[PDB]
């Protein structure tokens, strides 16, 4: 028995740790707790990176008491993976379960109707995985079909939507719980004079989890209503991008590579993704649609906006999420989805997509891989 | 959105294994020599009986004695060696994977440009970009191939990649899914210790290998496509009272795994209820009237399941043969079993790809304790 019509997002939930990192105070915090305050010139460059990041605040699970309890974590490169794993194999499923619960609350259906669980995280790795623990913490059926996807990266938010679409539409009644979660205790480390690449990540990455319920044939009879339709999906590797975005599980924890070319590579290639995605729909004005864009960095948004001459209203939700949360990897793009529909409602727009009918969702991550989802809005009943 | 009509079918199967071979009869001595542990005479005899009862004749292993020479940290029990293992496996895991995909693509006989999705699972490593990215580049797939990277599933992953491919191939007309599993046990090789019988078991049963399948719906005989097994339904479940019995952990010392002795009994004591749920809609109750494609996680698992259900000697022939010639290769093993089942059936002139039976069941078992189940239907072999 296959489902009729397209899969849609029926609910969204998000969660963040309680502890907060004010970006104005982070240079002082970072260089103090890492006992690197003598690197004045480096701290000066780090301060400019933080000030230019357009991040006002992040939530982070790792706090100063964790650092005093294990000073090894504040060093630059030091065998710490066990200590990080010990924390994250617990916290990642926990924070993920927090976001799942809020999404199920909105959804308003028995957890026994959840037939599938998709879980993605780049912050940890274990067997059984975070899908198992999150399922147990939620009290889901022991026969929930799980799709565990460790170490995707920041494109992963588009991935779980792609996976959920085919599952929901091919299985009548299937209701897919897809959650992303990342905790940057996996890659926190101290500064080195030879790494501005490190400092960039230390300034932009924050903690969070985002969960959605995906399903076809929404049942208004019992309180289900979709927010966004998932119309088509794609995934591609950008040319001349090899090595530009990388992340590795090592004895020192998560070690990442981040090339300065990434913003230009995305901007110079993204229009082909739009043509490839919207030519069948007959759309060519990239301002006549709504955008749900992963804010991988201020620069990425700025350059895409520049190359395509996008009105400033398109990345408003991306920038607001980046300001209040930083880059949370795979979850970030679903935070933006949620903000888009909450702002549309609060501003009296006619649809959940800022008043537009058609939209596009993008994730960017290692590859350099681009995840794309053409999405359709729903009218807002007033 | 144009969806496919009819069920998704395995259209091709290819496998690969490292070249260096470990003979089980010599492995107790070889293992305790290279690990500088010949003074553990009572633990070695203990280890010799585990290997004697394992019903494993040989295994394929990428890690050789020269590797242990270059890095002696790999032969100690619990030394920080992850970086050295990863340096090897981020390269070798996709490579061996590509070798198996290449054979599957060969049998399939269709252009690589027709591959629309690539599924890759492996428990031996993790990286970003992952083995899926590199396996696709090694193969020459389209940069727009849709990848599904599933790191650290474990021994049930062979059923998972089938369950994932089923929904993709059926919801997308023309979709051709390349699913591959691959594991290399340099991720978990380590020296012995009198306080870890689980390790000894793992060092005796785990071997290297990769296996890849081409999965699609609406097979096109005009272009040379021939189905092998139809994927009918799928299930995943967590066995009750099974917490912590199968585990694997990426640590500074590499992959550390747990294996509780009760795993055979827990599987055998729960498996029939998996059969009932899977075959009651089809109207089948006799577990000897169907063929089996069973992950040979260990000789004890097959033995106990065989007893509990009174399965006849034909069911586990292919599982035990793969186990004897390759050991436990984790996620790929069950796919090695599928391949031999359809190959032996034609060599023996059986009515179908499933040993003459129409309906069958595929099982993977792993961390959870997780059981992956796939009801499968064979395709007639016409003579
Ligand atoms: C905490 C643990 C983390 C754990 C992670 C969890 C898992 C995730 C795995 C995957 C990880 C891989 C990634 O991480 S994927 C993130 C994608 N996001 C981007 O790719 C950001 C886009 N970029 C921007 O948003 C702006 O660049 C930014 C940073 C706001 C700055 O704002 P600004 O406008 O001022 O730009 P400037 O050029 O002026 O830079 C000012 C100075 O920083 C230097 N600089 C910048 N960029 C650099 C780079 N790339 N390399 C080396 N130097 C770099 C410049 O050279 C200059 O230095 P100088 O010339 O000496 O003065």
């Amino acid at each position: 028995l296959r489902a009729e019509g397209p899969a849609s997002v029926l609910a969204i939930g998000t969660a963040n740790p309680e502890n907060i990192l004010l970006q104005d105070e982070f240079p002082d915090y970072y260089f103090r707790v890492t006992k690197s305050e003598h690197m004045t010139q480096l701290k000066e460059k780090f301060r400019k990176i933080c000030d230019k990041s357009m991040i006002r605040k992040r939530n982070c699970f790792l706090n100063e008491e964790h650092l005093k309890q294990n000073p090894r974590l504040v060093e630059h490169e030091m065998q710490t993976l066990d200590a990080r794993q010990d924390m994250l194999v617990v916290e990642v499923p926990k924070l993920g379960k927090d976001a799942c619960a809020k999404a199920i609350k909105e959804w308003g259906q028995p957890k026994s109707k959840i037939t599938h669980l998709i879980f993605t995280s780049a912050s940890t790795t274990d067997m059984p995985g975070a899908d198992y623990h999150c399922a147990k913490l939620l009290g889901l059926s022991p026969s929930v079909k799980r799709v565990m996807m460790y170490q995707l990266g920041c494109y992963g938010g588009g991935t779980v939507l792609r996976i959920a679409k085919d599952i929901a539409e091919n299985n009548k009644g299937a209701r897919v719980l897809a959650v992303c979660c990342d905790i940057m205790a996996c890659g926190f480390r101290g500064p080195s004079e030879s790494d501005l690449e490190l400092l960039v990540g230390q300034a932009i990455f924050g903690d969070g989890a985002a969960a959605v319920i995906v399903g076809a044939e929404p049942d208004e009879s019992v309180g289900e209503r979709p927010i966004f339709e998932l119309v088509s999906t794609g995934q591609t590797i950008l040319p001349n991008s090899e090595g530009t975005i990388g992340g590795h599980i090592r004895e020192a924890g998560l070690i990442f590579d981040l090339h300065k070319d990434v913003p230009m590579l995305i901007s110079n290639n993204i229009e082909k993704c739009l043509i490839e995605a919207f030519t069948p729909i007959g759309i060519s004005d990239w301002n006549s649609i709504f955008w749900i864009t992963h804010p991988g960095g201020k620069a990425i948004l700025d350059k895409v906006e520049e190359k395509l001459h996008l009105k400033s209203d398109k990345f408003v939700d991306s920038r607001h999420v980046l300001s209040e949360h930083g880059n949370m990897s795979s979850s970030t793009v679903l935070f933006v989805m949620d903000e888009l529909r909450k702002r549309s409602l609060e501003e009296g727009k006619s649809t959940t997509g800022d008043g537009f009918e058609w939209g596009v969702l993008f994730g960017f991550g290692p590859g350099l891989t681009v995840e794309r989802v053409v999405v359709r809005s729903v009218p807002i009943k007033y």
